[PDB]
Order: structure tokens, then C-alpha cells, then sequence
């Protein structure tokens, strides 16, 4: 099993598709994306990867992208899918029952609430329930089969606030917040809690990091990371959050810290081809 | 009892029901002649009516001018002069034994016209027009004033309210609300204009205020649970209750319910389908 | 005052212009320009020195909003840097009261403001005050009574045309009574303890009319309407008389100097500038 990171952003849009083995530490080098893309989300499905929404930052100019693209490691080649109703750059994603939800991020100074689904079956998009908050840079998982919006910035303010979705009766409630607001946080699930990684709180690039448990409601303070960054890829394997890359107020990183949580302790365990912000990242299944 | 005329929910509802809020219990009365959402209702002389609205099929849509009259006898509706022009997202307010008919629009005709209409002669006669025009618009009665309450005027959505004298015939622009609000349930209760819910443009609101005629100061309270927009409201006895409405995506189904005493919401109940754009009124 | 200035403004792109007309003689003294090009900035004079706030600068390859704040001294003919402000703020307004400048809420991208804050000069110091209750771009903003007035504008999705009304020793913001139009971009200012709006954009059509507010009975009231339609107007006074520069008008950028009598209540167009623009920032030399 693989660790994917796509795009991402040094000084301009990147289209890397790269591949990390955890197994061994060693790096593969694979097909490139069509367009180049930052801010967009990883996923997969059926031994397929996803790559969703983001923007392509040229340096003449800019735009904010709808695409959904597809990559097959049997072939190692991308593939065109149906698009989003609507440009989503700094996008969550999240995989239920084998359907892509694609949550809020921004089109322009347009900030979504609004949350849409895929069903690679039918190559359909269709819009379900909008969030109660508007959200870019909000960090998505899923846990016990609920969607989970944590953080993000609606416009205005950056937020602590978060939120969860029941797709059986289609509808968001809002839940316990987190302690630090975070924006760009690096969102997933681990052991049955939501881990909050990183992010942006409108002063600092954060390194604290900490975890909802459900069944208390409430959040609490694990190990902080080494290094301090926001728009961080993030992904489990085997019992173990990794984190890649991300923006630290002056560089561009391309650590990669690894958190244990027996010992609840990160250490570096690798390092990127080039640092990089604003990657799309998941993990092949089981 | 508490009646909801009307509503919209995938088109037009010629629903009539009625809500006890004592024992809460939903009573099942006669439908209407035509099917009417964005319709306002009132209540002078023990009988409801239905004011404006439009109907909205899967093969026309038709603003209507229309006035009709319920008996609560014999459970039947009845036909009455129509207004000058079709209103729908209408407000009414009731001076006098006096039915105001304030805003709504025709097609892409958005009104700054007020009608008043007289039951003993069934005649509707024009009156001052507002300085603002004014759809969405929210009416409440205090004081013997008329007051209009935010709205959408074919561009921009309001905070201005301005305040009906029905001695001299005039309007006069009063304090604007913090937040900008179309589609929001307006009323009074313990001598305070409330205001709850609506679309400032960008989001459905569940935030509530309340305008204080001494102080002249508009005062935030209490937020509603469920974020709504053309939602009904009433006040029975010393509390608010609300009634559906459309949060953005879906059609509530939720009667919300606000205490002025502990200053807070609670859901008391839910309407027998989901609906938005209700006419909404209780009996004196 | 002595002379009245236009800095900045827009016709194509960001303008740096700086020019005084004299009212006395009707002469136009073309003076030195800004170091950056700036359009939706605010100008006002203080202790015989005239300053340039905010704005956003529109070139043909990027826009900038702008943060700073430049000082011009007449004396010596030339623009000095000052201490810039705690964000950028385009389509900004100002008042001043009691030797500090107020910078009053607009906007930097996709943020509109409802943040203000005050500039000491003795200092070299900005600080934020208590927010407003709207967020407000192309605000207009008037100093009456050493209150500060925030009148009409922008909050990002609808146009206004609420009033607000700022307490300096309270520290604290209250909502008057709602003009009867909605006015976006409208000229501002103080005559004969009335403050008065002219022009301004309500989301449809710029508007000419002008209504004004007695601080005794809390009313607005029309009074007689300008010649042309604008918004996006510099405005000032100047001995017992209102004067009007420039503006959008839908199409054209105007050229046009209208000067209203409050005793006749009539407008009449005194002169015209060197070139038409809109978005100026526009002050007089202090009584
Ligand atoms: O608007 C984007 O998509 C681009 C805009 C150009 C800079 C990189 C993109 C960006 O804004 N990113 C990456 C994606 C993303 C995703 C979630 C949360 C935050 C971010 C921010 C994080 N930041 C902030 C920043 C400031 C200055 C220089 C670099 C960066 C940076 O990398
Ligand atoms: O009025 C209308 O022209 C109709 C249009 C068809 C849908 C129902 C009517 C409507 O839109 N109404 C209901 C009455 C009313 C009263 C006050 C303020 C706003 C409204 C709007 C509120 N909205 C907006 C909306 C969008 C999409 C789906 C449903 C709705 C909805 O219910
Ligand atoms: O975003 C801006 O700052 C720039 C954008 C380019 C046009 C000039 C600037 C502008 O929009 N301004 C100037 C400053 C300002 C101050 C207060 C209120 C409104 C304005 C508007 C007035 N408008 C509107 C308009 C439309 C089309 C062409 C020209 C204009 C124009 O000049």
C-alpha cells in the first residue's frame, strides 16, 4: 500500500503525482496531472484516486477548478470525470459507502457552504444538505459512516467551530468546538477520534495538535508536531497519522512526521522531493 | 388554535390546518380555492383571510391579487374583492378592524404601494405609498402605528424600517435594524417589534431582534435553533411561536417556540409535511 | 479655507494626480504626484497638512489595495510616507476630529470592513477603535458636534442606506435614523450644522439627488438635486458652500464642479477640472 500526494503549491501551481512505501521509505515517480492544481483534496474509491477541485496558480493568472480527475495505477494514467456544479479551491473530501462528498472551499470571494456528492457508478454529481457554516480550508473525516467539517475561514473569521453529517436523514448539526482555531488544518480519523493537525489560526502557523473523542464531546491536547504548518497533506496507515508538507509563514517544507499514538510522539521519517504546500493526499484501502 | 394557510413545497399548497397550543394537535380543515404560496393571513371579526400570494404549479406561475374569506362555521372559503394589483411575498397588519395589504410584487413590479380594505363595505382603497419599495416585507402593529420591516426592494435586501401614522397618511424612516433581513417573521409582543430569521442576500438567519419604541434601539436576543427564511409567526399568549420556512435547501417542518421571560427557543412540535412561505395567524 | 485639492482618482486606470483649485479666482495649480497611483482613497487636511488615506491602486497588470498613508506639505511641494494602517482599504472614508484622523471601515479583496481606526500625527501611531455595526465601503463619513458619522455604502451584498453614529469618550457606536435612499459612493460632509448626502449608487442607478439631516428633529429631508448624476464623488466646503468634484455617472467619468447656495438652495456649475475622474479624495485648506 502507497501514500499518494498530488499538486500542491512552490512558487507556483505544481502537477506532481508522487507515491511514498512506507514499507521501505522509498519514493516512486509517477504519471502527472492534466493541469496543475493546489488546494485540492485526495481520495479513493475502488483502487482508484481521485483528485478533486483546487486552483491552478500560473503566474498569468489564476482559476479556481471544478475538475475531477482519475487516475488508474494499472494503466498509470489520469482520466477526465464528470465536473463539480461549481469551482471549490481549499476543498474537504470525504469517502462513505463508496461516495465522494465534496465540501465547501471557494470560488473566487465566493465561500461555499454547500456540500455535493459522487457516485462513480452513475459518473453523477448531486447536491445534498449545505453546510450550517461557510468553509475553506475546512478539514474533513469520517467516522462510524458520518461526515465530519472541522475549522476552515468563512470570509470573515477563522473558525474553531465543527460540524457533522448524517447522510441517511440528509442534515448537519454542529458539534463541541476545538480549543485553537484552525484553518488548513490537516483533518482524519484515527482509533475512533478526529484528529486536528496544523493549520492557520490568523496569527501563526500552528504545530499544536488535538483530538475529538466522541463519546466524551470533547476535545483534547496530543503531542504538537516539530514543525509548525497549515495546508498540510495528512493520511493513516496502519495506526499511524502522516503528515507531508505544508506552509510555515516563510518556507515551504517537505518533512514528513509521523505520529505514534502508543507513545504519542511524531519523528521525522522522511522527506519530499521538493517542498510544497496545498497537496492532495490518501492512501490506498485496507 | 393557531391556523397555517398555504404554503410551497416541490409547488403551491392549498393546505389549511390549525394547531391547539395547549395539547398540540393538528386539525385537518378545508383546503383552499387556489393553491397560494408567499400569502399572508390575519384575522378581524372572527374570520380568516388569505391575502395575495402566487401560485406556483409545474406549468405556470401566477401572482395573486386575490382576497378570500374563511368561516369557521362552516368550513368554506369565500371569495372577496381582490386588491388593485397581485402581491405575493406580501405583509399585513391590522389597524382598526382595518386590513393593510404592504409590498410584494408582480412578476418583476416590486411595490412601495399599502391598500387598506374594509370589511363592512368590501372595498379596497389605496393609501400613502412606503418611501422604500419593499417585497419579503415583515408588518407589525403598535401603538396604533403601522410598521413596515426589512424586505427586498428588487436589488438590495433592508434594514430600514419605517412607521405607517394613519392620522396624517404618512410614512417616516425610523432606526434600521443591525442585520439585514427579507423574508423574516415580524410581530409584537409586550410592546416590542420582534424580528426573526431571514435572507440578508448570502445566508438564511436565526438570529432574533427586537425594536423598543421608548429607547428606539433594536436589541439582539436569543437565536433561533434552525436557520429560516419566509417562515410564519404569531404570538400566542406572553410567547412567539414560528412555523417552517426554507433554510437554503430544505422545507422545516419545526415549531420553534421563545420564552421572553427565560430568553430562550424550543421546539414545541412539526407541521404535518414540511413548507415554506405559510400564512399565519391566530384567533383573538 | 484658501484652496481646494483633488488627489487620485480613476479614468482608465488608477490616477496620481494632485491639483488645487482656488475658489477666489478660479484658478487651477497643478501641484506634484503622488508616489503611487490611487483611486477610492480620502483626503483630509490637518494642521496645514493635506492627507491622502487608503485607496487601491488599479493598473493595467494587477490591482493593489493600498494600506498607506502619505502627508503633502504645500510649503515644500512634496508627498511624505507616514506609518500605514493596521489592513488595506479601498473606497475608504475619514473624518477628523480633534487632531486625529479616523479611517473608516472599505475594503481589501474580499473583505469588507467594519473595523476603524485613528491616526495620532504627534505620534506617528494608528490604533483600533470599537467596530462599527455594519460592515460599510464606499462609506461617507462627517464630523458634527466631535461625532463621528458613518452614512450609506456598501456591505459586500446589498447597498445601504442606514446611518451609524460614533461617541470618541464612550467609545462606542449607535444607529440613527436611515436615510430615505439608499446611497453607495455618495459625497459627505457638514453645512451649517446639517450634515448633508449627495449622489452615491443604489445598486440600479447613480443618483443626483441630495437630502440632509438636522441633528435636533433626527429627520432627513430633500433638498434641491444636483445637475448631473454621480457617485463616486469627492466633495468639500468652502464658505458656507458645498462643492462637488468629478464621479461615475454610468457611462463617463465627470469634469464637472457644481457649487450648491444653501440660501437660494440652488446648484450651479462653477468650473471644471483639467480631465474628468471618479474615485477622487478631495479636502480644503482648514478656516
Ligand atoms: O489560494 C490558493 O489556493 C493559493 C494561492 C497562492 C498561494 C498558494 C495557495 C494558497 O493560498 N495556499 C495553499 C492551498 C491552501 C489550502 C488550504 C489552506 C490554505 C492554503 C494556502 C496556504 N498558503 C498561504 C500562503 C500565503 C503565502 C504564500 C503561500 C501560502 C500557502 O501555501
Ligand atoms: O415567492 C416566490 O416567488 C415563490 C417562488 C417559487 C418558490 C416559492 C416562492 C418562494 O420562493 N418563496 C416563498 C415565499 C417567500 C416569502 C417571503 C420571502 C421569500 C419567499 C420565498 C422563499 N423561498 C426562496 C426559495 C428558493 C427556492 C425554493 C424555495 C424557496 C422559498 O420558499
Ligand atoms: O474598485 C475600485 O476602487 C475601482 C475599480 C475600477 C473602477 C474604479 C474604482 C471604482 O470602482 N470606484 C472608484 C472608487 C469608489 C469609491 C466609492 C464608491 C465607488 C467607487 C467606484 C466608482 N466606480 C464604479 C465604476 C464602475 C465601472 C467603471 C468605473 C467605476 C467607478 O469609478
Amino acid at each position: 500500500r502507497l501514500i499518494y500526494t498530488a499538486g500542491g503549491y512552490f512558487r507556483q501551481s505544481l502537477s506532481y503525482l508522487e507515491a511514498y512505501n512506507p514499507s521501505d521509505g522509498t519514493w516512486l515517480d509517477l504519471a502527472d496531472l492534466q493541469v496543475p492544481r493546489s488546494g485540492l483534496a485526495g481520495c479513493v474509491v475502488g483502487g482508484l484516486l481521485y483528485a478533486v477541485g483546487g486552483r491552478n496558480n500560473s503566474p498569468d493568472g489564476n482559476t479556481d477548478s471544478s475538475a475531477l480527475d482519475c487516475y488508474n495505477p494499472m494503466t498509470n494514467q489520469w482520466s477526465p470525470c464528470a465536473p463539480m456544479s461549481v469551482p471549490r479551491n481549499r476543498i474537504g473530501v470525504g469517502v462513505i459507502d463508496g461516495h465522494i462528498y465534496a465540501v465547501g472551499g471557494s470560488h473566487g470571494c465566493i465561500h461555499h457552504n454547500s456540500v455535493e456528492r459522487y457516485e462513480p457508478e452513475r459518473d453523477e454529481w448531486h447536491l445534498v444538505a449545505p453546510m450550517l457554516t461557510r468553509r475553506i480550508g475546512v478539514g474533513v473525516a469520517v467516522l462510524n459512516r458520518l461526515l465530519y467539517a472541522v475549522g476552515g475561514f468563512d470570509g470573515t473569521n477563522r473558525l474553531n467551530s465543527a460540524e457533522c453529517y448524517y447522510p441517511e436523514r440528509n442534515e448537519w448539526r454542529m458539534i463541541t468546538a476545538m480549543n485553537t482555531i484552525r484553518s488548513g488544518a490537516g483533518v482524519c480519523v484515527l482509533h475512533n477520534c478526529i484528529y486536528a493537525a496544523g493549520g492557520y489560526d490568523g496569527q501563526d502557523q500552528l504545530n499544536s495538535v488535538e483530538r475529538y473523542d466522541v463519546e466524551t464531546e470533547t476535545w483534547t491536547f496530543v503531542a504538537p508536531m516539530k514543525h509548525r504548518r497549515s495546508a498540510l497533506g495528512i493520511t493513516v496507515h496502519q495506526g499511524r497519522i502522516y503528515v507531508l508538507g505544508g506552509y510555515d509563514g516563510h518556507t515551504f517544507l517537505d518533512s514528513v512526521e509521523c505520529y505514534d499514538p502508543d507513545t504519542d510522539t511524531w519523528s521525522e521519517v522522511t522527506r519530499m522531493t521538493s517542498g510544497r504546500s496545498g497537496v492532495g493526499v490518501a492512501v490506498t484501502l485496507e
